């Protein structure tokens, strides 16, 4: 499948190369997967969600998005125009109260809900979950994500937008999870990423054209809109059958495009996720 004018991170995610501007995609486009996005929630009427998302958890008065930066995550996960993973089905957990503030506590309970939830789900192809959130480095966090990783999610997470190495940041620190850094339209570093030896891949960061709320759209930066790259991305990989939850991390660096991206500090991977499709 194809979807010309397409968003350039998701036209580079299925291109050898930068700038080119279409989507390429096997169309099952993660049928049958589950990806939970761990955020400030999901305005599931939106019309790009096409009743693939719905609210399953929040912690605060609503689950409503009242911020949009989760709609936004949502949206690269699996919404029809600006998703990786265009028939994923999307789960939204709000931790984050709507300036996109949350405490570590709630974070942690809404991370071992979802290794709990996803058994009250169908998703016959896996389970994903993005986490486009961190702070300060927490082993209560990091051993959060280690957990919903353990329990057979895929756990992808931002490396953090500090410029810093992540290894002072949770849960981007967390080893057995997927880490994920930032990089822009001209396979530059995405200027803000954090990076580091924690980091597993870099997902398309800088201004990211994704769903906003009140049924709208706009463009951002930050490894939290990498994040949804990888996630969708797994979704779409384990639909294909050519990954599980343990192993996609890894299955999307051993395939990833090598080498490509500039301003990458030395020992931090040189890895773009890569769909690897061929139409």
């Amino acid at each position: 499948a194809a979807q010309t004018n397409a968003p350039w991170g998701l036209a580079r995610i299925s291109s050898t190369s930068p700038g080119t501007s279409t989507y390429y995609y096997d169309e099952s486009a993660g049928q049958g997967s589950c990806v939970y996005v761990i955020d400030t929630g999901i305005e599931a009427s939106h019309p790009e969600f096409e009743g693939r998302a719905q609210m399953v958890k929040t912690y605060y008065y609503s689950s409503r998005d009242g911020n949009g930066h989760g709609t936004h995550c949502a949206g690269t996960v699996g919404s029809r125009t600006y998703g990786v993973a265009k028939k994923t089905q999307l789960f939204g957990v709000k931790v984050l109260d709507d300036n996109g503030s949350g405490q570590y506590s709630t974070i942690i309970a809404g991370m071992d809900f979802v290794a709990s939830d996803k058994n009250n789900r169908n998703c016959p192809k896996g389970v994903v979950a993005s986490l486009s959130l961190g702070g300060g480095y927490s082993s209560s966090v990091n051993s959060a994500a280690a957990r919903l990783q353990s329990s057979g999610v895929m756990v992808a997470v931002a490396a953090g937008n500090n410029n810093a190495d992540a290894r002072n940041y949770s849960p981007a620190s967390e080893p057995s999870v997927c880490t994920v850094g930032a990089s822009d339209r001209y396979d530059r570093r995405s200027s803000f990423s954090n990076y580091g030896s924690v980091l597993d891949i870099f997902g398309p960061g800088t201004s990211i054209l994704s769903t906003w709320i009140g049924g709208s759209t706009r463009s951002i930066s930050g490894t939290s809109m990498a994040t949804p790259h990888v996630a969708g991305l797994a979704a779409y990989l384990m639909t294909l059958g050519k990954t599980t939850a343990a192993s996609a991390c890894r299955y999307i660096a051993d395939t990833a495009n090598k080498g490509d991206l500039s301003n990458i500090p030395f020992g931090t991977v040189n890895l773009l996720a890569y769909n690897n499709y061929q139409a």
